[PDB]
């Protein structure tokens, strides 16, 4: 791709938009940037020579563009962006720009839950083999910052939003880990529209890796599969990872636990195998990886109480993965809240029966979450209020679990800030 002389407009003054500004400037193109937010987080990090427009989309700029670069946070269905598409103005995202420049194979990972774990695992498998690997995308390091002529393999976590604006991805190995309701505020044609965006990841992929236990991960119309009791990669119950009936790893050697993390390990191994990484070093990486911050992270274990930061549980399916099979000796104090993105929370209710569960519900959708079981629920405005309410009630044997089933953007800079604030309060209140 050659952008010289083009009128380039970037939508979004967040992490993605700033990475795109740097990308174009380094290639001799001065873009313009807009964002519907009046004071977006990148407003003061923008180079002084770059024109900026905030508080709305600027149709004068969009309709004059040769190329529109849309951050994943702007809907293609926004009327101004849809009008530009109607006029035949090219619209891409940062992942598209990346794919046009990358010169190493790409492993591409999407799904409603498990993405960052699988992405990081494949990266660790590559590192264990001595491969120069770049890991990024939706996990938090903008993909354009990975571009490096010495890179031998890229591992990208991709969201449905990023996939909507991507056309040139030809992954060496691609997966949809699972499909459960999320981002319904962005998908007015519902679950199948969200699924269709994720299904784009398989187009022109050399190997597709599907979840044998989740039919929505399969192309609508020759894929490798992983699953619990079936699949090319599957579990054998002590629990083993197996490939086509052959034991490859006793999961006692992993640091992660839980069935969903064992299938994450299977998916990572299937992708690593498809990318040509040596099996021995891939298996080694499964035994060294300890987990990610904010993903079912024990931030304090003291006086018989475990305080668990699962702030990365931004949808119902992720909270379900925390709750399904969860063992608690005493009472579970569960923190739910934030921006639910129009999700139906009712699938959580089957985990919330019995005498040993208390709900502390906060943020934009706190009332809807407390309605799951009002007789054991309290509602506050903020997470801090919820923590100060529950802490006097905690007894040895209890668990305090932040697994909020919602996005954090109504009250926090990012889910990391939500998790960090939870950890600070847990240390104050629990020690
Ligand atoms: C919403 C989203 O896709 N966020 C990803 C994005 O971060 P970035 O800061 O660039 O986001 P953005 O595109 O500026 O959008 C951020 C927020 O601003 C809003 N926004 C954005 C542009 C605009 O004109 N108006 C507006 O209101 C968006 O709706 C959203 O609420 O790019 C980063 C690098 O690729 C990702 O790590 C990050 O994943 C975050 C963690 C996320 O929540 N992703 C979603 C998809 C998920 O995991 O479910
Ligand atoms: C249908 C099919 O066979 N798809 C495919 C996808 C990826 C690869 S690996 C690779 C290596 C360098 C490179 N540079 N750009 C890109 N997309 N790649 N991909 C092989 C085949
Ligand atoms: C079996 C099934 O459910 N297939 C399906 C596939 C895609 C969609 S998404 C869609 C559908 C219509 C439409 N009209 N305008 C827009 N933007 N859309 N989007 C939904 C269902
Ligand atoms: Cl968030």
């Amino acid at each position: 791709a050659d952008y010289q002389g083009k009128n380039v407009v970037i939508i979004g003054l967040g992490l993605t938009g700033l990475s795109c500004v740097d990308f174009f400037l380094a290639r001799g193109v001065t873009p313009r940037v807009m964002d519907t937010r009046m004071t977006p987080p990148g407003l003061d990090k923008l180079p002084e020579a770059v024109e900026r427009h905030t508080g709305s989309l600027n149709d004068e700029w969009l309709m004059a563009a040769d190329l529109i670069v849309a951050s994943p946070g702007i809907a293609l269905a926004h009327p101004s962006l849809s009008a530009a598409a109607d006029a035949g103005i090219e619209i891409v995202g940062d992942i598209e720009l990346f794919c046009r420049e990358a010169q190493a194979p790409i492993v591409a990972i999407t799904g409603s839950n498990g993405k960052s774990t699988v992405t990081t695992l494949v990266g660790e498998m590559a590192k264990a083999a001595g491969v120069n690997v770049g890991v990024g995308g939706n996990i938090g390091l903008p993909a354009l910052m990975l571009l490096d002529d010495e890179c031998e393999l890229y591992v990208l976590e991709l969201s449905s939003f990023q996939l909507e604006t991507t056309s040139s991805l030809q992954a060496v190995a691609a997966t949809i880990l699972n499909v459960t309701e999320d981002h319904m505020d962005r998908y007015p044609f519902g679950l199948q529209q969200y699924r269709a965006a994720k299904l784009r990841i398989y187009e022109n992929a050399k190997v597709c890796v599907v979840n044998a236990d989740d039919a929505l991960t399969m192309p609508i119309r020759r894929c490798v599969s992983f699953g619990v009791n079936m699949g090319d990669y599957h579990l054998n119950h002590e629990t083993w990872l197996r490939v086509k009936g052959e034991k490859v790893l006793n999961v006692k050697e992993m640091k992660l636990s839980g069935q969903h993390n064992y299938t994450n390990a299977l998916a990572a191994l299937a992708l690593a195998d498809a990318a040509g990484l040596p099996r021995a070093s891939s298996l080694k990486a499964l035994t060294t990886f300890t987990g990610l911050p904010h993903r079912f992270e024990v931030v304090l274990e003291h006086n018989g109480v475990r305080w668990i930061n699962d702030s990365k549980a931004t949808n119902v399916g992720s909270t379900e993965a925390a709750l399904n099979g969860l063992h608690v000796d005493g009472t579970l104090h569960l923190l739910l809240g934030g921006d639910g993105k129009s999700a139906d929370f009712s699938p959580l209710a089957r985990y919330l029966n019995g005498d040993n569960v208390r709900l502390y519900c906060f943020g934009r959708d706190g009332a809807q979450l407390a309605a799951l079981r009002p007789e054991v629920a309290e509602q506050t405005e903020t997470m801090e209020q919820a923590m100060r309410l529950l802490a006097p009630r905690v007894q040895p044997g209890d668990m305090v679990l932040l697994s909020p089933a919602c996005a954090s953007l109504d009250q926090f800079k990012n889910f990391e800030q939500r998790g960090n604030e939870f950890a600070r309060l847990a240390k104050e209140l629990g020690g």
